[PDB]
């Protein structure tokens, strides 16, 4: 219920990554690596939240807005538990993290983040040195800067053009909805006077026979905007359409679909620049290395034609999909001071206990480990199935607490040997509670 930004501290780095290694920083190709270790005050409790905010020059997804899912819940790599659940509000350049009861059940809470974030060209219309990018974790801001250098538009004689994909959502291997993509074309950014100007956009290139792009009247939608004289177009293709005039309806009879995945827009005589947004559906593919290529060409009287285009590769994540799915079990050996067989707030883990997992039906040992400082353990890479977890090497003088108390199998003790079931998720309920009886030395009289 409370903002605890003031109760977290962090050690953070933000570094631009020249992904293509071409010694130029460009929002469409490059990104930012955010890394942080966050410490949370013990006063923090379940339902409290902290924020991560980021400057106007930063966004948390690139071409695929669905990629926002890559920045999610913060989890403990040592015991599998979720520490805080994440919720995005990109309109407010905000990520909010709400703590789970993890922070009630453990002290000395720490979290790590390792994110790839992106440059937002919205406020970077032109090439500019020392553009600042920053991120604010709780109340602590981290900054870095880069020199942004965009490519020139392409021109031949008085013809000029530029283009970029602005959005791509590929669902390769899916036949019913293969996904969609958008390309924006700048026509006549030089603002020359042209006559009989025509734009041709085509998902065709002789060097890329295997091409998932697709342009036809069935699947393609086109919007056209006119920019006023001297208007400075955004070089990152991040277009503020509210500032332009939507003239799509004046082109209704000027748009012609043609052969081999082409569409033609007849501009006639122009002297303004125009922004053409082409939205279309991917073709279905079984390729595993899908390639998209889409070219744009402007012709006009008395000038040589000029062509540009964009290509992108995709990674067919379905085909193969890393040998099915595996999950982890395990998670907690605690000192059950209560002796109630129930994990209570205030009780803590026991280090150095050996844990072994065997496949109940199959055969035997599928994993083994030892509890850490916090009593936590994990056994990774388990398929669905029934497992016998066995605890051993209890510390001298310790006794096993009553098994399966209460009606909550997540908060009880399993006993040194039990069977748990993995099915589509981690099973972290294989826990053991132990206690130390007072020393009972020698005889009594
Ligand atoms: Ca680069
Ligand atoms: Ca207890
Ligand atoms: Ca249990
Ligand atoms: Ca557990």
């Amino acid at each position: 219920s409370k903002n605890v930004n003031d109760l977290i501290t962090s050690n953070t780095t933000l570094t631009v990554v020249d992904a293509i290694k071409n010694n130029k920083i460009v929002p469409a190709q490059d990104y930012l690596a955010l890394k942080s270790q966050i410490k949370v005050d013990d006063k923090v409790k379940s339902g409290d939240y902290f924020t991560i905010k980021y400057s106007d020059t930063v966004q948390v997804y690139g071409l695929n807005p669905e990629d926002i899912k890559n920045i999610g819940d913060i989890k403990d790599p040592n015991n599998g538990e979720t520490i805080a659940t994440a919720k995005h509000d990109t309109a407010n350049n905000l990520i909010t993290y709400t703590f789970t009861d993890y922070v009630d059940r453990f002290n000395s809470v720490q979290m790590g983040i390792n994110y790839s974030i992106y440059m937002d060209a919205d406020t970077i219309p032109v090439s500019k040195n020392d553009v600042e990018f920053n991120v604010t974790i709780g109340n602590d801001t981290t900054k870095t800067t880069a020199n942004i250098q965009y490519p020139d538009y392409v021109s031949r004689d008085n013809n000029s053009i530029g283009s970029a994909f602005t959005e791509t959502v590929s669902h390769a291997g899916n036949a019913e909805d293969p996904g969609y993509y958008k390309q924006t074309v700048y026509v006549n950014p030089s603002e020359k006077s042209l006559t009989n100007a025509k734009l041709k956009v085509e998902a065709y290139h002789k060097d890329y026979p295997d091409n998932v792009g697709q342009i036809n009247k069935d699947v393609t939608k086109i919007k056209i905007y006119q920019a006023p004289k001297d208007y400075v177009l955004n070089k990152g293709y991040d277009v503020n359409t509210n500032q332009l005039i939507d003239v799509t309806e004046q082109f209704k009879d000027k748009i012609t679909y043609g052969a081999n995945d082409s569409v033609n827009v007849d501009f006639g005589s122009i002297n303004n620049s125009y922004v053409v947004m082409v939205d279309t559906k991917f073709e279905y593919t079984t390729s595993a290395s899908p390639t998209l290529v889409q070219m744009a060409t402007l012709t006009s009287d008395g000038n040589r034609s000029v062509s540009t285009g964009n290509a992108l590769g995709f990674t067919n994540n379905q085909s193969g999909g890393a040998a099915q799915e595996v999950y982890k079990i395990g998670n907690y050996v605690w000192e059950d001071t209560n002796k109630n067989g129930v994990q209570d707030l205030g009780e803590v883990g026991v280090k150095g206990v050996t844990v072994v997992a065997y496949d109940n039906a199959a055969a035997a040992e599928v994993g083994r480990t030892i509890t850490d400082d916090k009593g936590g353990y994990l056994i990774p890479n388990l398929p669905n199935g029934d497992y016998r977890v066995e605890f051993s090497n209890l510390p001298q003088g310790y006794e096993v607490t009553p098994s399966k108390q209460g009606n909550n199998e997540e908060l009880d003790s399993n006993g040194v040997s039990s069977v748990i079931t993995v099915n589509g998720k981690d099973n972290l309920s294989a826990d053991l509670g132990i206690y130390k009886p007072k020393y009972n030395l020698g005889d009594y009289a």
